[PDB]
């Protein structure tokens, strides 16, 4: 019933960059910088205070994945996410931003 | 050598907020929210390219732990660290900036 909960269980398209069992990753709609990408868990879970850390270390592998993937590994990026929408979080999913540019 | 480096070592002084067999916490010289603190691995890494996934399990373990003393938790924080100074990393250490709403 949410945005992403939606691209995770294939109701709405997304321009996927790469995918996992437990991860998936697309670019942003409205970019922020020449490459936006978002990194979310498959897992119902809201923001990063309620991911475990066996799960972050798993979703660390994948961002080296993604990153070298674009091509921005090496050339420079950013690492965002946003908890609580006080820190202005907009969707209710967790969800890394990976920016480069 | 680095001035993250002193802080380890310790070199030069700093507002330490929390600690740990393997990370350090405390309050960046010059804020961009009400709450800034910095998380910095103790050993010697250089961005979070550099990072492997175990050890940012004991991270993700350790942020929760800075976060809640600084009681910033529930009412919203950003995570954000810079790879390279393409997306604009000044200090080459690996850190996580904690700011809060
Ligand atoms: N349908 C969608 N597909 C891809 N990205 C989206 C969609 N709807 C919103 N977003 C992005 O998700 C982010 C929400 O902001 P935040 O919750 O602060 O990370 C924004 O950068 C949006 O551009």
């Amino acid at each position: 019933m949410n945005v992403f909960e939606k691209i995770i269980q294939g109701e709405i398209p997304c321009s996927k960059i790469l995918e996992n069992e437990r991860f998936l990753s697309f670019y942003d709609i409205n970019p922020k910088a020449k490459v936006h990408a978002l990194v979310i868990p498959k897992q119902s879970i809201q923001d990063f205070n309620g991911i475990t850390p066996e799960l972050m270390a798993q979703m660390t592998s994948f961002i080296f994945e993604v990153v070298e993937k674009l091509g921005i590994k090496e050339k420079g990026y950013k690492l965002l996410t946003n908890v609580g929408k006080n820190a202005g979080q907009e969707v209710m999913h967790l969800h890394f931003h990976i920016l480069s540019g």
